[PDB]
């Protein structure tokens, strides 16, 4: 079921896209802690930001703002559709805030009865009771007592099904532009544009969960930029802090104004230390050169995956965007993704799954070409052991 | 700039802290403040404590992040420390108190579901409780103003008055999965559980096969002068949550329970960087000398508050435990806690409220005596300015 490391695989040190365990075994990291360490391990600029802000101020609570948070908010506002930002500590918290905001906006602007949230089968939005109920895997939301109601699930990429369930009582459509956990499935252009049009028609808010696909992962700062479809609310985490727990919810002034003092909050969220680190991360990722490199690097990975398939005949599809890569296993290898993952680890390469039938890769956005080649040769060796 | 950038959910002081050391903080104009607020009971060892900075830098050049597929040495070490020092046999690490409480409440629900019945779902919680602002945690929280207006709430949560054991007895039954309580309600006016109430919750949970869940996010990690408040009371919960002071300012949290309960789902999760910092924090707080000092320091604060009341006739009650201090305003000053908070800031001291009727103090557990005296002189001056007008 779940993927867990045995007692003899405990990471102790990381540098760039290499990780060492307690026994001193070296691994190439194509997993990034599940798409989190977007600039690799102990990146000098992030370490510098951590250490310098760490000497100055870590935390004051939202009885105050702080300079790192202000600077980061400004950067996100200048670079995106956002006019207002809220910082939290995790993707789950950012999504909680987004879903509460869409609900509350509908309640105060339209009607307390405008509560339906449309979400998608196989969606992943976090593991809080509300976010896991918006998530589209019933196995993970069962067994915790009464779920928050008025959430409807339809298939990802099925625009007709969305049209069928939406109405004037709908407050939000929540979608991952690419479903990372859900087999690395990208929205089609017509589907994503269709969501925008339906939200406009029903006065519902379009919420993009970009926790996994945002902050450079796709080769644009946010995936919405690739599609040219602007959401009402967007969430970001993971890559945002490069390994430091931080998240953000982005929206407009008109929507943000539905909140009042006390509508939401967080003790740690908006943290000067977190925001100093996320600022350094942002300054590196949001450059033409790094964003270009993500596309170059994607093709380096894809060519290796194609070569592996040519030799071993294991993949039916290679998909994703930028450095979120999915490789779907052929029917002959249905349900074997975990076995390829563990074989990878034996061979000294860390990879991911995206369901039992899909290999996933989410390396550092600055992973060195030499590391791509070495790690993919290790992965080819692992595939050879499995087949 | 705040109004131009952040969602309007906060009304931040009119100054911006840029630097902190110990219990002193400087704003952009170089104005120096004494910190009796601790970022709401978070910076339990003050700002930029050298041991915490050293842990941050050392782990920061080694390894920051692992996913929950893995453990890591800092998480293992912190888990061991918590297990050795408490009733816990298993520890799950998260980022925030809200997340720890989500985990605790989901675990109590799931344990009931799989060990008893899928119908065993009622959660008993208390008016004025604060457990976080996620949809589930705010619904377990006891302030309807904060849980209204987000659409359908997770159901099967019943609220009764804090400290009302009869009310708990009245609502509990075989369909009850949990009682959730803060041993001291920090946000809710700094109100401590009575001994009979807390022991009674334990007995009722035993009787009904429900789990007793202590939210020690605010009152834990040394705040009361014991490592956890449950230790003062001698009442052992089934599940306990911790955050705030745990990381001394770094975002980290923990859910503590037994092997029997955790099996329904010795450590799980934990950010290596967060856990390194929390390990250094734990090593300092969990010492006889620091814990003793929390009581000495409490009395230093309380004596000042008593002197302020003698001069100005403003407080009807001084309460709390250790370095969680509440001072309730007399009827003449009812609803005016915010006025004293702003006057405090103007006088160069950072304090808190706990509702509109109560002043709250949550300083560093190692706050220097000189800072206690200086900060309380500033607070006396602030009180003086307010009362001179009225
Ligand atoms: C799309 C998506 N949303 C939300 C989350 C939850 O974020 P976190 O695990 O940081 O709370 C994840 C992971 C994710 O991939
Ligand atoms: C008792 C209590 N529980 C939970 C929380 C929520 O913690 P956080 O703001 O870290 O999510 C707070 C604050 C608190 O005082």
């Amino acid at each position: 079921l779940p993927v867990y490391a045995p007692a003899d695989f405990i990471p102790v040190k990381g540098k760039g896209s290499r990780v060492w365990d307690q026994q001193g075994k070296e691994y190439i990291d194509f997993a990034g802690g599940i798409a989190v360490t977007a600039l690799g391990h102990c990146h000098p600029a992030l370490v510098e930001a951590l250490k310098s802000q760490g000497e100055t101020l870590w935390h004051t609570s939202n009885v105050f703002t702080n300079e790192p948070a202000l600077r980061l908010g400004r950067k996100l506002i200048d670079a995106t559709f956002a006019e207002r930002v809220l910082f939290m500590n995790s993707g789950t918290e950012a999504n909680e805030t987004a879903f509460k905001l869409a609900r509350h906006y509908a309640c105060v602007r339209h009607s307390p009865f405008k509560t339906k949230i449309i979400a998608f089968h196989n969606a992943f939005h976090g593991q809080s009771l509300f976010t896991v109920s918006v998530g589209g895997q019933p196995k993970y939301s069962d067994g915790f007592g009464p779920k928050p109601a008025d959430i409807i699930h339809v298939p990802f990429n099925d625009l007709h099904a969305v049209k069928a369930v939406m109405d004037d009582h709908t407050c939000a459509v929540v979608v991952e532009p690419i479903q990372g956990e859900g087999g690395v499935q990208a929205a089609t252009p017509e589907f994503l544009k269709g969501l925008r049009d339906l939200c406009d028609e029903h006065q519902a808010l379009l919420v993009f969960d970009e926790v996994q696909c945002g902050m450079g992962r796709t080769g644009d700062l946010f995936a919405y930029m690739h599609y040219g479809v602007t959401p009402d609310i967007l969430t970001s985490a993971k890559a945002l802090g490069g390994g430091f727990p931080v998240s953000a919810m982005l929206t407009t002034q008109e929507i943000a104004s539905a909140f009042h003092v006390g509508s939401h909050g967080s003790t740690y969220g908006g943290n000067p230390l977190a925001c100093a680190v996320a600022g350094a991360t942002f300054d590196i990722i949001n450059t033409p050169e790094v964003l270009q490199g993500i596309h170059t690097k994607r093709q380096q990975f894809v060519q290796h995956l194609q070569a592996i398939d040519e030799q071993f005949d294991i993949f039916s599809d290679i998909r994703g965007m930028g450095l979120l890569i999915g490789a779907e296993l052929k029917p002959k290898y249905k349900g074997r993704a975990r076995d390829f993952l563990y074989a990878g680890a034996e061979a000294g390469v860390m990879v991911l799954n995206a369901g039992a039938d899909v290999m996933r890769f989410a390396p550092s956005l600055v992973v060195e070409e030499a590391d791509i080649h070495e790690g993919m040769q290790r992965f080819a060796q692992a595939v050879g052991k499995v087949v």
